[PDB]
DNA sequence: ATATATATATATATATATATATATATATATATATATATATATATATATATATATATATAT
């Protein structure tokens, strides 16, 4: 669904950046929930509270964990991006969706 | 020539996620009910002071 596609796109881009700064496969990718929530709000809208944002993010993260794309939240509220994303099917479609989104976030308001 | 078989379209089923309504269960605050200390009523023994009265003194 749309939200899941956004989350995979975001994590794909951040993983790619991580491989730029660290090299490919040298170190596991990590990110904080507080760094993801702002972009989910940016690209989807406010559900009503920080608690609802966190609940939505947790549900999505569980869903991806089902596909083997993300680990569970850890003591730092951080998560690890599973390297399986490097072999995803159609990353260019993800880029197209991200461009569509950054166009909609502007046109809509 | 009749019938065969694959590619095509479409009607139906299956998977998955979101949200809502649900069932089981815990805990809470509420009300019924019981127990109690306490005061007040009913009954009683013992006795006094009393009203009614017998028995009675006194009277015509």
């Amino acid at each position: 669904n749309l939200e899941q596609s956004l989350l995979v796109a975001i994590l794909r881009q951040h993983f790619v950046a991580w491989e730029q700064e660290s090299g490919t496969g040298a170190s596991q990718a990590q990110i904080a929930i507080d760094d993801l929530l702002p972009q989910l709000q940016i690209y989807l809208g406010d559900p009503g509270s920080e608690s609802k944002e966190r609940t939505r993010l947790l549900t999505l993260l569980d869903q991806l964990k089902g596909h083997g794309l993300v680990t569970s939240p850890d003591a730092h509220e951080r998560i690890v991006i599973r390297p399986i994303i490097a072999h995803l099917a159609d990353p260019i479609n993800l880029q197209a969706l991200l461009a569509w989104l950054r166009e909609q976030i502007a046109q809509q308001t």
